[PDB]
């Protein structure tokens, strides 16, 4: 089997979907690894480091996409890449299909077989391949939120943690999962007063236990959500139902009642946004205004700390990459139920129910492709 | 007596030297309070809020400077203000005289009588008027340091706290006083591994006690400083000898051997900078490069979070402002040795020994002006 | 049924496989309990204490081995005990068969039926009978490691926790399971800077959550493993694949590049050792040298704190002892899949797959012995 | 002035009274530094390291003692060194004179001028040169106490921290000063339940605040002392009255009522011992028995971790060494009242009142030697 990794083309995307250690393991097992030259440059991995591990460097993107049986990526295919999608080829990357009909249609029309990092799910309900990017983004959201709270950046001009005698910032985190817990933890470490909302009370119990009383928890009812968002300096949206679109929890009329200069960071923007006003932005133009608040909506957040995120991602992905490479996609998916649950696309068939329900028709096929 | 507060004119300076509560106290005691129109706008204090407390609003800066016996500021007089300096007037603000020959010269030449906030010193050695601004700055340094470590900003692209399985950022703080303790505390809260250096072992003992083992402490010898700074992702300089220039502890050749994309935040920039390459910068152009590292040297740091810092500052200054207004400068200074230590300038005489020795001649007069 | 407990014969083994409370439960249910006189003396349990609970005291070891249907021990049979092994007898103890061809062969040849404490495994993957001994050994490892770091015992002469102004010891723990978590917790409590490595990222996540940032986590790749071990003063090997031999993770060539006087504690020595140079030692001669480092390799660790470890063990084992005594071995194993997983040996058949593949041939039989 | 450092001669004493950084400072100021060849070897400081800093290496001890105006040591002169004591020479070291009539007499008869590290005391009551050795010894006491609690070393066989479901060791620390606070902190970090006693309630308050409820505090009356010691597994004596002999707080009759295998560590053994049965031991024979308990009585404790303790000591002593070298002993003592408090001996006169009243006659002279 032939494994390809191309350079990420999305705006400011510095991650790469493999490191030399991973190349070494693949080649040890007799697979060939093709890598677009310069693909690891964002993450400070030279073409030479890749070579030394047994990779064949290739001059252009086109030659990675043709040739490769298993295409490993970080982000979803962008428009300019739709034409590179092949019929007898496995695509393994973050897809976020429920948020992009165009990407979904491009996968279905090309007949490619695709597996989403973010829907790979173990029996206990964890998402081990999203988890590490949720950790990075949760932590990032508190830092960038803290920074944009300065007057100098258009925020209301309060210091996260206050100083003795003077009140700290008021931070609300919607969602007590991986990203939410990490956002809350960092925000609390900077001295903010932190409140997190979720519909799952057990998630609130764990948070309550972990910090004794320090992080406040509220049940995420409409009343309770409005009360907290109204008073907040910084709101972080970190909500998920694993493969689904993402509920609109904060309306524009709500934001109209917020303190001027408040900042809202929508981690749930890949996947759709959990604020009504959310729209994907980029690291070049990260923010925009909604009634006197400032919105921060970068899809692709982990990309700005590639030294951390590249390693965090590939430590998690490799064992699945190896299962795919050794056994081919079906069989890997028959042996590994968590990998099966990541199956999204095959020969024009939409294999994920949540995506299908949210996208209107398509219509599912379950996993009678697994025969 | 007549108390004047003008609008701050330094770049991006949003603080104001008094709040309504302070105005009300002054007025209740029979003093007149003159305030430049719009002085509190940066801090969200309206001209109307100031009136309600008993202040006379004045259309121009010039009328505040002429007329006021006691002039309250936040920052030092800047060049455009040198001509406003008067002979029979008390100026109470942050001066940082050892770092500016020009400003010292202008104070001497005008015959003004000046008290520096930053050299008001209690018997125990504390600096109660600097302390709140060192708190804000120390906490800001960690925040802005974390942000500039993103590849997106020119930094090396590591997340402060790392994520499980991946190392965190390596933070070194030079100086374990108010600013350095606070920078250390926030850096630690964001999950960084933190080392602080000082020549004062007792300061190191306190920090060791407060965080059990969590914050590492190193005795600040040349060898220990070089070792730590070489390995650092973020270096925060927080050194002071109370009225003095500030030693150059980190040489350019040392920074030549640092990791590419490291960031150095020099909180000791007012006062002169403790890195050899430091130079005062502004919120409009905060950073610049030195051999592949990024330097951050905003004099003026607390200005960006005025909602926090204006209150933190005036909570501390008000009792001293009251002593000055009720009794006049000599007598206030005869009564309160902490105030006497802040005496910098009177009728062409330099009253501060540290400033004097550092500025070359001038030559001290001690406080036989207190008669 | 008749239950026998002999005196432990291994070097410095002070534990006993049962306490008076356990004897009393067995007796209440109509079983006979035979105990070698003096078996509880290492753990401060007198012959009289055992009598009061309903035990028959027996003068010699031989009479316990013959006579007893269920033989409860703490350690594996040693060579002088091979001749005591009988055909229609249940042996329940720590076995570690993958580390001893001889002990395995002796059980096979004797036809005895044996269940290993260390492979009794519940549905969630936990090893409830190993666990309390991993807690003791993990906590012991940090203690004894701390001690042998003194120059006086051959170590490099650094204090675990340092003192303010001076760096602490650098501790690496390989394996984030029960013993690793416990070693890290105590090492950290003593002020050391602690890094733990594992291939299981979820175990890294738990450890990151429990101590906030305080215990560092590193993904266990060969590169990360080398980096960390090279810099360490104390290395603790706590790696564990349930019934298997144990990977050699630290080569002799690697130890040759370690700081002189470093100490390596191999908790995984029962089971084979995870350092290349490891070899079982005893409490009489616990350490030996390997290239200027000091190895500590006591199989048997919990034996030195029997007041703690005898109770910790028997609190966990008793419910399983009761099921075996009441129902006999098959039936107990038919009803309790956790107990079935501990089945090692019966009438010349090796019942553990991991042991079988590690020992070369033998060849498995699965549990068609359960009929 | 000429400064000499000889090799420490006490049993297992691996510390050295100076480091290369200290030699370099002395040399820079125009002083001569003479060092016995091999003096730094216990602390891994080579003869070459000392040369590079400007030191003259000397072949024998005798030549350091003759020749040197200022003689810097770590331990007190031992008997084989009494003949080396000279008239016009400053001795600066740990003395513990109230515990040795012989050493005192030898200093008196020789006419030497001696300053004790342990009685150098600042205005606030702190002992800055003792302090770093009390930190090391306090942390060591918990480590070595933990170790000797193993049955394998004669202790009762309880693990410091217990394990879930089983009780931890019960630790009592007598004295809540530097060593006591440090012993408690490490004991607690290892999971023991820790009670500390002192007659100074404010020290009890500090310790209650620092650990919230976690470290128990008891007022040290005879009733409370007996109650706590009777129930303890580990007792640490850390009591300290600055220059005095040290009260016998724990009688032999009391130890007769202790649990068998209990361990008593007498940190206050330099200075005389605070247990009736205490007697100075060495690292070669650290322990002895007293009524079924085990006593640990190493005078000299910090010597086993010289990598830590040499730096901790010399970081504190250097500024005082510099004052002595530059100005000579009187003058240094006239300028620095803290140094004056360390004055012990001059031309046959005993200058310490506490030592004098404890040793019976001698008789004080105060510091009319300072003229
Ligand atoms: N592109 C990026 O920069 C990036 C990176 C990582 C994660 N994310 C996104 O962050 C979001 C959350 O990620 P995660 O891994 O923490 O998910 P998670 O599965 O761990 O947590 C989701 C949590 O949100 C909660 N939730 C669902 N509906 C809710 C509601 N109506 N009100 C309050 N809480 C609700 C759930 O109960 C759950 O506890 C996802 O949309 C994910 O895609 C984005
Ligand atoms: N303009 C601003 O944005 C701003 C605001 C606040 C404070 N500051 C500056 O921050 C600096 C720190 O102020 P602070 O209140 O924390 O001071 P502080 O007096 O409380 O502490 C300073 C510490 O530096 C240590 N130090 C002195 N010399 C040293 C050396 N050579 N090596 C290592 N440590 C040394 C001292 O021992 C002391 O503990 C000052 O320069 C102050 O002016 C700037
Ligand atoms: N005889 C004794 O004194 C004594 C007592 C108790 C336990 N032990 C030994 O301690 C060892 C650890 O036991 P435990 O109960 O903690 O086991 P555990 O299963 O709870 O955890 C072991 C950990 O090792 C990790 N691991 C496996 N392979 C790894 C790899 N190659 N790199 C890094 N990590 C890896 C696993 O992921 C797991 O998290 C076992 O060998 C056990 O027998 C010895
Ligand atoms: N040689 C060594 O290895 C070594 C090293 C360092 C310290 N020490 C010894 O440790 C002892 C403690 O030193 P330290 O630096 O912690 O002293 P310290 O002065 O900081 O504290 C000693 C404490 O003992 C308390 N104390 C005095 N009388 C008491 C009484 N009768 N009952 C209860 N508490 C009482 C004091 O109140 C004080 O808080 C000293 O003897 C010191 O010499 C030995």
């Amino acid at each position: 089997m032939r494994v390809g990794i191309p350079t990420e083309t999305k705006n400011n995307e510095f991650r790469v979907a493999i490191t030399p250690a991973g190349v070494a393991e693949l080649t040890r097992r007799g697979h060939e690894v093709l890598i677009q030259a310069g693909a690891g440059e964002g993450s400070a991995i030279t073409d030479a480091d890749f070579k030394a591990a047994g990779a064949q460097l290739v001059g252009t993107a086109d030659q990675v996409w043709a040739d490769a049986d298993l295409l490993l990526k970080v982000k979803e295919p962008i428009a300019a890449e739709y034409g590179r999608l092949r019929h007898g080829q496995i695509l393994f990357t973050f897809l976020h299909l429920a948020a992009s009909r165009a990407c979904t249609d491009a996968l279905l029309d090309s007949g490619t077989t695709s597996i989403a990092y973010e829907t790979v799910q173990t029996a206990d309900g964890a998402l081990p391949l999203l988890a590490p990017m949720s950790e990075v983004a949760g932590r990032l959201a508190a830092q960038v939120g803290a920074y944009h709270l300065m007057r100098t950046q258009g925020g209301r001009g309060v210091l996260m943690g206050g100083v003795p005698g003077v009140e700290p910032a008021d931070v609300v985190v919607i969602g007590a999962g991986t990203a939410g817990y990490n956002a809350a933890r960092i925000a609390n470490g900077m001295g903010a007063t932190v409140t997190v909302l979720d519909i799952n009370i057990d998630k609130l119990r764990q948070l309550d236990a972990e910090f004794c009383g320090r992080i406040h928890t509220r049940y995420s009812s409409a009343y309770e959500l409005e009360g907290a968002v109204k008073r907040a300096d910084l709101v972080i949206g970190a909500v998920l139902v694993p493969g689904a679109k993402a509920p609109k929890l904060v309306s524009n009329s709500l934001v109209a009642h917020m303190k001027p200069g408040a900042v809202l960071v929508d981690i749930a923007i890949d996947q759709g946004g959990c604020f009504e006003g959310s729209r994907p932005t980029t690291y070049d133009h990260p923010t925009f205004a909604v009634h006197d608040t400032l919105f921060y909506c970068v899809a692709n957040m982990p990309a700005s700390v590639p030294k951390t995120s590249t390693y965090a991602l590939t430590n998690a992905t490799m064992p699945y990459v190896l299962e795919l490479a050794d056994h081919g996609w079906r069989a890997a998916c028959r042996s590994n139920p968590a990998l099966a649950k990541g199956l999204s696309t095959h020969e024009g068939a939409l294999l994920s129910e949540r995506v299908a329900t949210d996208l209107g028709v398509p219509f599912t096929e379950p996993a009678s492709v697994l025969a």
